[PDB]
């Protein structure tokens, strides 16, 4: 049966839906948007519930209220919901029309303790997330930072059972960085980065730096000091000693740096993950996370902007496998982005290569049984968007025989804005939602398309760091159609 092929569509909320006073300000206006994603079948919606907002008094000074009064709305609607735990800022990213800092008392820890904050080789502080080199320093009051998004998400658990009791939320997909992505804040346009600079390594806050001077030190080469080399955030790879050939990055010292730069976001990931599911124990929700989706410079040796923001990818190392083995223990989804772009739409100076940097992660997921959902990168209202999209969603089409062999777990759409449900527009949308439900109707219940889902169960044992970077061996992608079976048409 077709309803085998269905591949749910989420809508993302506006940002600021409940503003930095913790005020749900348009319920209305909401309401009425709502209905009509309703009647477009969409399966749900994705939020952020901003820890800036929630926990902004102080210390485990939890305020739910505005947020229980949204989701009882989005419940009232009949959607479905995907909880963002977004414990970054919004503001100096693309797209981010609203200002909402992390708390307020943490900021404040911050003037006295300025390597709390992502720092660069020139010694800006990015103030968007907590730095990783604090992930376990007990300097917030007492508390850990993975202990404060420990508690959060607890909170949230106990505050909303009702909601997770009910089945309204779906997904809970957990914050691990800026924009909520798991990466380094190596490409910040609040710090005069464009696109496509190669971005800086984010690792020189007093925490970070210690870490790595221990670890070179126990690898026998104390001398070792950070990249000095990298240039800086809009350079272009070969203007640098560090990426260009025969560079930095190919030596030993280079190496041994970008193994344990990209180490620290996987054990971070891995860190906090746990405390998700421990959080979350026995709700009938999953559990997700998202990565980013750099690809300019994926078509140069050096993947000089993957390689600042976390990304240990080269063209003979696979850096993004060995994260999906690592949400394989928590049973988690890996969501990915870019998934409405193509090569072609991209300046040819920049070496992009969307396409391929999607087969590659999509690949390496279900190549570890994992689950892999994805959104668009950026606002996009025509056809050719759409049809990448879902070409994507089903990389060798529609089965008439059963499940396909390869299907992402769901996608969500950036984002729900009055330009979406413009008369024209929403009419393309609405065939977008029927291609991804595979011709079908909206279908209420999961459990007909192979998407029931049971109560989380505690995470499988900690894999060890050797056997995750055992992930690293590249491997061929799956096979892809060059367009879909299921196009919008223009
Ligand atoms: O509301 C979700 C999320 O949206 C924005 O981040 C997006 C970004 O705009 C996309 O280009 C891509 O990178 O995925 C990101 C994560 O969904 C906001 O900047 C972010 O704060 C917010 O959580
Ligand atoms: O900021 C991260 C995104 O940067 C690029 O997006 C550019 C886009 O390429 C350009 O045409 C437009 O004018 O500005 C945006 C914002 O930087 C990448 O193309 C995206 O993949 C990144 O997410």
């Amino acid at each position: 049966n077709m309803l085998l092929n269905y591949v749910p569509v989420y809508v993302m909320l506006p940002l600021g839906v409940v503003n930095v006073d913790n005020v749900f300000e348009d319920p209305d206006g909401l309401k009425e948007q709502l209905l009509q994603l309703r009647a477009a079948g969409v399966d749900g919606v994705m939020v952020d519930v901003w820890w800036g907002i929630i926990e902004l008094k102080g210390p485990k000074q939890y305020d739910w209220r505005a947020y229980r009064s949204l989701l009882q709305l989005v419940q009232e609607c009949g959607l479905t919901l995907q909880a963002i735990m977004s414990f970054h800022q919004c503001g100096g990213n693309v797209g981010d029309i609203v200002n909402i800092p992390i708390p307020q008392w943490v900021l404040d820890i911050g003037e006295s303790n300025h390597d709390i904050f992502y720092t660069n080789r020139s010694g800006t502080r990015n103030k968007e997330y907590l730095t990783v080199g604090v992930d376990n320093e007990p300097i917030f009051h007492g508390r850990t930072a993975i202990e404060i998004y420990s508690d959060y998400m607890k909170s949230f658990r106990e505050n909303m059972s009702d909601f997770l009791e009910s089945g309204l939320i779906i997904d809970i997909y957990v914050g691990l960085g800026p924009a909520g992505e798991l990466r380094y804040p190596s490409y910040p346009q609040s710090q005069g980065w464009e696109f496509p600079g190669i971005g800086e390594f984010q690792c020189y806050d007093k925490y970070l730096k210690a870490d790595f001077k221990a670890a070179v030190a126990r690898a026998g080469h104390p001398e070792w000091e950070l990249p000095d080399d990298a240039g800086k955030y809009n350079d272009v790879p070969e203007s640098t000693g560090f990426f260009k050939s025969n560079g930095t990055y190919v030596t030993e010292k280079g190496k041994f740096f970008l193994t344990w730069y990209s180490n620290k976001l996987l054990n971070h990931g891995d860190q906090i993950l746990d405390e998700a599911n421990k959080a979350f124990l026995g709700c009938k929700v999953k559990l997700a996370i998202k990565v980013s989706g750099i690809h300019w410079w994926y078509k140069v040796e050096n993947h000089a902007a993957e390689l600042t923001a976390g990304y240990y990818n080269l063209n003979d190392r696979d850096g993004y496998r060995p994260i999906a083995r690592m949400l394989s223990r928590h049973h988690a989804i890996l969501n990915f982005t870019c998934l409405e772009m193509r090569d072609s739409e991209q300046p040819s100076d920049a070496k992009s290569g969307p396409q391929e940097l999607v087969q590659q992660v999509l690949s390496g997921g279900w190549r570890e049984d994992i689950r892999v959902a994805g959104e668009n990168a950026l606002p996009r209202y025509d056809a050719t968007a759409y049809n990448q999209i879902i070409l994507n969603a089903r990389p060798q089409g529609v089965n008439n025989n059963g499940p396909p062999k390869l299907s992402m777990f769901g996608v969500t759409y950036l984002r729900l804005s009055d330009d979406l449900l413009q008369k024209s527009n929403f009419n393309i949308f609405k065939k977008f939602v029927l291609k991804m439900h595979a011709d079908q109707d909206y279908c209420a219940n999961p459990q007909k398309y192979n998407h029931a889902i049971t109560p989380l169960k505690p995470s499988a044992p900690k894999i060890p760091i050797e056997v995750l970077l055992e992930a690293t061996k590249p491997t061929l992608p799956f096979p892809w159609l060059p367009e879909t079976d299921m196009k919008v048409d223009g």
